[PDB]
């Protein structure tokens, strides 16, 4: 119930006009929104959100878009609020996202997925912290 | 077209699950989102927010409503966006909204109204500059 | 705010499949459902509803499509929630509805106007306890 | 096509303001509404609901819960409405249940689930039998 | 009840991913579809469109926008489709557009207004006229 | 990218006023709409659609319905747009289908199933050759 998952807007997500519409879903399954803001990532962000794939193809192109333009991060309360938050996105092969989920109605691309969830609850921790200072929290 | 409006959804708005609602329906109207954040005002805030109804006896109950949980402060841009914006959340008293706008679809309260927007370029230059710092606002394309 | 109105969601709009649609629009509102069922009338109740256009030549084909299948009944509590839900439902005559309105997003007769709304206090008071019991209504928080 | 399912809304649903939401749901599909009220179901009809759980623990919770308020009682008729109710309410494990579905979109608890199916016709009949009279059906 | 109103979604609107949500909007009031197809308007054709204003400085904006890029062309058919069409759209100018219509949930410019609507009987059936052939219009019940 | 689907919405889903619906779905997805047109299907075209099942049972009865009032054809241009397409109509079997897709929340019949999509890029380029002319598509 004091879980916490990170959830992340991406820059295509927002010029889409879907930032109100993934907000609403996290809503309606009753999650409770707890920080909230809207800013652009610089470079280094941008390769801290993608560190894992630093020795990975096109890690470069994957930077450069995550900080192309703003994005909005959330945090999210409630009981298994990062395992719901994962299945409310959906697969992150599209090709396997289903309609009802938030890539299977919007996404198209695999990289470029719209949003981004934390993976687990240590990710979330660490993801939350990395993001949001303690007193950005309600 | 450079203009920009203060858009603030009320702890009532956020307890109830319309913050998605409400910026949905500014990003179907073609406005552009260029700041954005969640914060509980202090009581200080408050009172500045409702500054011009600080002699009423009511004011008391606003601050209380108004502080009494997190709210969400935006930022909206685009042409003629603060007017549209008080078009689009209708009526101030929903006893004189109408149903398509934001209050007129949820809101039972004149106290309660969900949400507020600047009623000028005036307004908005100086609810943004209160609410929001410099580096807070975006300038996308 | 102890206030109650009666709507009732006529044949067609049962026939169309927008009783959900309607439900949902008095919920959004922020009003407490404390009464729900589904009937169809008999010829005594729709003429019933229609007393005061009995005399009219038309109070024949009202009355006939009122009874031509199954209502949903309904009884909603709130503020205001007498006018607001006439509101809500929009113009009686949708050549005078607006969109965003149930009968402005929804009806193209004035005769099948999908749904019905209590006029006043007054109306609902009576409607009321026409189409329902005393025990038919709940009472929760 | 003559096939019939007992659907209930439960205090939760009511509450949550998702009642217009699930009717919608099965009206879209096409299924006929043919019986529907409100009701504040007894301590004894709540035991009723879940008589199958009796020596189950947490049975007075349940029970406490689905007599708590007001529910919505519906009957719906189509081919298959059973088994497609079932689809359209989504797995009973939120863990499991996708989004699309109601539990899926809206339902976080396995307990407060929001809303009630039968899971067979023979479960249907007697479902049917017992919150409904001949008379209120259409 | 024969009667027809044409109705155009603009490059804009199909740009925005707006197609589906105006024709949406045509289905639920009840009106019958009879029509239908989307093509890129030539320069003759956007200037047939707005033949009114051509006299006008900003009559060549409006065709090169008209025929920047595909159009969706509609028929619409039912009971005082014409005007109810109108109303459904909302006002030509966003700045006097009310939510819960088209232009006033999604329309910023008075140019890029979304959408046309057919003004009368008479232009509906000049308008049908040249944008549809005799074929190209069913008659289904 | 260049990559194109025919969509088919049929009798039914035209009479069921799901016609926008269907297109807000493949706009949301993000895949561009290149031709439109509205017609009622002929008894030869009707037979043309359903070839494979001139053997099989009730084919008539398949024709009839298909030809019974006016379809809409579509043509949508994407990456993976068939099968994209594919996965937002939902499986052909409503015992199967989910809901989030097009059938999983409005079809009932395995036959009239409101819509049709292309099941392969060979089957779209001949769909799409036989519904629509070179000219009518951007």
């Amino acid at each position: 119930s004091s879980e916490r998952t990170f959830i992340a807007i991406k820059p295509d997500g927002v010029q889409r006009g879907l930032v109100g519409e993934i907000i609403s879903r996290f809503e309606r399954k009753g999650f409770k929104l707890v920080a909230l803001k809207m800013l652009q990532p610089t470079t280094e962000q941008a390769q801290g959100h993608y560190k894992d794939l630093a020795s990975k193809p096109f890690f470069e192109g994957l930077v450069k878009y995550f900080s192309s333009g703003p994005i909005v991060c959330m945090v999210w309360e409630g009981k298994n609020v990062v395992k719901s938050g994962r299945v409310l996105l959906g697969a992150t092969n599209p090709a396997d996202s289903q309609p009802g989920t938030i890539r299977g109605d919007y996404a198209v691309d695999v990289g470029r997925n719209v949003c981004h969830g934390s993976d687990s609850v240590e990710s979330a921790q660490r993801e939350v912290a990395f993001w949001f200072k303690v007193e950005e929290i309600a």
